[PDB]
């Protein structure tokens, strides 16, 4: 499968899967979640534990606006 880009108005956000599979061996961080996780994602989740928050907790990954968002 291909990587996906989230079309944030302020700038595209790339999500590179390979880096995540390598750095996050605990796959159940994102996979086998109960239903609702597709409908649930949004800015609040992204800037929280959906993206940014995990980067902060794991001490690696982009945490600045311009590191995630890029036109
Ligand atoms: C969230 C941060 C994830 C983590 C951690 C892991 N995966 Fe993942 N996976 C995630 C998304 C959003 C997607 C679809 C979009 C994309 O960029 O691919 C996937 C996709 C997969 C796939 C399909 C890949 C392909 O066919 O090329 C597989 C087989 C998969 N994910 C498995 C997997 C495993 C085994 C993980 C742990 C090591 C893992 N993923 C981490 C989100 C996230
Ligand atoms: C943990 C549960 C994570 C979630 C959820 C998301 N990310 Fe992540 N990401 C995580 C780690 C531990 C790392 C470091 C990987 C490395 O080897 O450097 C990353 C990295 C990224 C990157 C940069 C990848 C690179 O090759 O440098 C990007 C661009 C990124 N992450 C984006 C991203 C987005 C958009 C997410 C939500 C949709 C997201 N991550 C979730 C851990 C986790
Ligand atoms: C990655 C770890 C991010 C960081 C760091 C920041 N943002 Fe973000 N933001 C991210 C994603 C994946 C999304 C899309 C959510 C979705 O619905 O798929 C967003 C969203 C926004 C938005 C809203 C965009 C829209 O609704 O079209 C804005 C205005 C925004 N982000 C701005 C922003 C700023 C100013 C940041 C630094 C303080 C910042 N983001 C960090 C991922 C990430
Ligand atoms: C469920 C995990 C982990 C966050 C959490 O614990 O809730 C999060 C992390 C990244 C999230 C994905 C980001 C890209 C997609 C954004 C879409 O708008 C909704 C579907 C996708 C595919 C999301 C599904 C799900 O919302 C994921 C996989």
């Amino acid at each position: 499968a291909d990587d996906i880009v989230l079309k944030a108005k302020n700038g595209d956000v790339k999500f590179p899967h390979k880096a995540h599979q390598e750095a996050v061996p605990d796959c159940k961080k994102c996979h086998e979640k109960g239903p609702g996780k597709i409908e649930g994602f949004g800015k609040e989740m992204a800037h929280g534990k959906g993206c940014k928050g995990c980067h902060e907790e794991m001490k690696k990954g982009p945490t600045k606006c311009g590191e995630c968002h890029k036109k």
